[PDB]
């Protein structure tokens, strides 16, 4: 069976949208306002002086907050997130922040040299920049594979962001009261996902893979918890973050 999209579900697709355009800048046109990028020799990755330097960390570091306030901003258009009480709000955007930046990453990524193109060489990122920012390989290597595996599911607009919805809008995080209402927004929201696939994208198991992704994005986030706290131990740590990286990672 394909039912065709309802009014409503039209409706939210068209809201996602619009919230993602609100949000996302395909031109990376603030990135110069960050603290610059530097890149120094560390063709070896040695985890002592990386750590020593943590040289892309403050450059990063303002891309990651400038990114969860575009999070913050994306979340609170989704159809049925503002019902939620503030407490459960925050405790969302909080556990989903990295896999949401993620997700939202994937845009700038290029199959064509395994990068994150966001203007000319200076706003190139790879993989070298994250061990540059203090990170290792056990995270910098899932991440590039899930990086891959997410840009060949050649995803329409349309279901990148109702993915980056679920994401947020997941009943399952720890810390959450009202899993119920949660639950029954994200099911909008899946059930939006679901049809659209059924009815809108050609062939040549997409929605199993989307769903895959997730549990994929949780993995991540574990790791990225574990490095971001061996990180914080570096002595002056704090001030090549921001507030907002300290309240959400910390
Ligand atoms: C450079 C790679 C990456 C991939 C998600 C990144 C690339 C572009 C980004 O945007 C352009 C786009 O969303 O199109 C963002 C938003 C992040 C990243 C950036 C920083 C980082 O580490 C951050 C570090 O963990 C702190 C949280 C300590 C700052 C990690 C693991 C990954």
């Amino acid at each position: 069976l394909r039912p065709k999209l309802s009014e409503e579900q039209q409706r939210i697709i068209a809201i996602l949208l619009d919230a993602h355009h609100k949000t996302y800048d395909p031109t990376y046109s603030d990135f110069c306002q960050f603290r610059p990028p530097v890149r120094v020799n560390d063709g070896g990755g040695s985890v002592t002086l990386e750590l020593s330097q943590l040289s892309m960390l403050p450059h990063l570091a303002d891309l990651v907050s400038y990114s969860i306030q575009k999070v913050i901003g994306f979340a609170k258009m989704i159809p049925g997130f503002r019902d939620l009480t503030s407490e459960d709000q925050i405790v969302l955007l909080k556990s989903s922040a990295i896999e949401v930046i993620m997700l939202r990453s994937n845009e700038s990524f290029t199959m064509d040299d395994m990068s994150w193109t966001c203007g000319n060489q200076d706003y190139k990122y790879r993989v070298s920049d994250v061990t540059k920012a203090g990170h290792s390989l056990e995270l910098i290597e899932p991440l590039i594979k899930f990086q891959v595996g997410l840009k060949k599911l050649n995803l329409h607009e349309e279901e990148h962001v109702l993915l980056m919805a679920i994401c947020i809008v997941s009943p399952d995080r720890p810390g959450v009261q009202d899993a119920a209402l949660i639950e029954a927004i994200q099911d909008r929201l899946s059930n939006t996902l679901q049809t659209y696939i059924r009815c809108r994208h050609p062939p040549p198991l997409l929605y199993a893979k989307m769903i895959q992704k997730l549990a994929d994005l949780r993995s991540l986030n574990e790791e990225h918890s574990k490095q971001y706290r061996c990180l914080s131990f570096q002595p002056e740590c704090s001030m090549k973050l921001t507030p907002l990286v300290l309240e959400v990672f910390g």
